[PDB]
């Protein structure tokens, strides 16, 4: 058919079979750069902005607001442009140089806060943003925002349901808001109702949903892994249908996203170098060496040309 | 279903309307920015290595050769990394900073050529290449290879007369090859028989196929449309399916890329502001008026970002 606008082009994303991971193609990958900004979060860019259209937040002459690592910023940025809304948002500044101009091309008043306070610290000037003029402003915040998981409920997880035949055994996918991987999981779970393993993946640098989950002190810290990792249990997370979680350091991230580059000619982000790293381990355990694990790749290499995913 | 590499994943790109081009939602876009290495020409990277493949002439270690302006020596290169070739490529060094820096990602030998001599030069090196060991490499030679128009005879074409229920009036695309506006006018006018209008993009800087179509003098010339307008009338260009030739000057298309970016939400590169340019100015006259008018968007913004597209 022919789509209205882009924003209704999401999704409908390809599964491919990896050669040089996981055990006799045991191993498959969800390509989420294939899509209309090019990062799964085109899908939340997408329903946060009709939710809030049908719950009437979101007007005509109302700006949007929200924080962003960079991926959802651009999502929301093309679906403000095609559907007409003038848009803030705020996104630590050492976020890559690609995700800066790619927001200022697409129209976006881009706010850049202080590397060293994280996301927390671009969601900090969100709320100072928009509560200085309640009015002016409406904030998507896609921590929280339950349309974020609810799109990968109606769409991500379908179509995994649909492309593995009800065959996938395991959903692999990092963590930044939690949404891909608690909307996905309530989908296969719940909606289809098979009781697959559901791993969040999170930096070794940054590990605060194992740490959460042993009771220990949780003790974020910095890592490479643009997009995960935000240093905090965030709302959009539901801790209760993870059955797993795996660490995944920076480095080995960055020599996974290589490969699957070099050697799978799979054009995939750092996160989704963490992701198959993960999976790849879950892959050669016996207990999964005959399982479907399907892995999120959430964004392209392209994205990432000024970060030390090209070093050298 | 599940790729069992991602060449087999190409195409299946979405149609999107228009809203602030051409008259009433007559002008759609085909987004094939939306491939496996995010460009038009991820398909006849893939169909170019199969038939290869299929012949013979490829074979477990013999080395690809082409000429490129970047997308296809990126769809080949993601090609061979999948399938295990290794591969050289040769290309203008006045090529957007992208292209180059993806290629070597992608574990390519990448051969800079003079800019001054454009795709020539680079066609030239290749041959010379080649010559010096043709045991060793075979050209794929994208210019004149029949398997690039075909796969678009048989999947791009084909997803346009689905998508569009048979209404499709016109097809609008820039020309490098040619083997695009060829392979999907083929099967449009010839596979289901409808009589569109296929109309050629150059541009007005390098008008070769204007020229030649006139009996005028053949002056190339240089210009900022990357990717189309290589300077002569290449040999996947079938001159006799064109309808209509179109001549787009390069502002105008960096501006109307920049447009699309800002007011329509998608992520265009340079030669895709160029051919929606000259199907607004098409959709605008009262014979297309009422006229469904598809235009082919061969790339995606972010392997611009070092070149004019993001001037300011
Ligand atoms: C929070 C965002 N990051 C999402 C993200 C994720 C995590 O997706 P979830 O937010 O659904 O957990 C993984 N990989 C990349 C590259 C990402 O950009 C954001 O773009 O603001
Ligand atoms: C010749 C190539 N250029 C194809 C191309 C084209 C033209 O497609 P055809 O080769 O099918 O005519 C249009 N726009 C962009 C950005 C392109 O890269 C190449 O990548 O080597």
């Amino acid at each position: 058919a022919i789509y209205a606008d882009n924003s209704y082009s999401i999704g409908n994303t390809p599964l491919v079979r990896l050669k040089h991971f996981g055990h006799n193609g045991n191993v498959v990958v969800k390509i989420e750069g294939r899509n209309p900004s090019y990062s799964v979060k085109c899908r939340i860019g997408a329903n946060m902005v009709w939710q809030a259209e049908k719950d009437g937040t979101l007007t005509k002459g109302k700006e949007i607001v929200d924080a962003t690592s960079g991926n959802t910023g651009i999502a929301l940025a093309y679906v403000a442009a095609a559907r007409g809304y003038k848009i803030t948002l705020t996104m630590p500044e050492t976020m890559s140089l690609e995700r800066k101009r790619l927001l200022c091309g697409l129209g976006v008043n881009l706010v850049l806060t202080e590397g060293a306070k994280g996301m927390k610290g671009a969601i900090a000037k969100a709320e100072e943003i928009v509560a200085s003029d309640p009015s002016r402003y409406v904030m998507l915040k896609q921590f929280e925002n339950p349309a974020n998981p609810q799109i990968h409920r109606e769409t991500t997880g379908p179509e995994i349901w649909k492309d593995t035949d009800g065959k996938v055994d395991v959903v692999v996918a990092g963590v930044g808001t939690g949404g891909s991987i608690t909307g996905i999981s309530r989908a296969i779970k719940l909606d289809f109702g098979k009781q697959i393993t559901s791993v969040a993946v999170e930096p070794v640098e940054s590990p605060v949903i194992s740490q959460t989950l042993a009771g220990e002190e949780v003790k974020p810290g910095p890592h490479k892994i643009q997009g995960i990792g935000a240093g905090f249990i965030p709302k959009n997370l539901d801790l209760s249908i993870i059955d797993r979680v795996e660490t995944v350091d920076s480095d080995t991230a960055l020599a996974t996203a290589r490969r699957l580059m070099a050697e799978e000619g799979i054009l995939a982000g750092i996160s989704s170098g963490a992701a198959v790293a993960a999976a790849d381990r879950l892959a050669k355990l016996p207990e999964f060496a005959d399982k479907l694990i399907v892995v999120i790749l959430p964004s392209a290499s392209e994205r990432y040309l000024s970060t030390a995913l090209f070093e050298g």
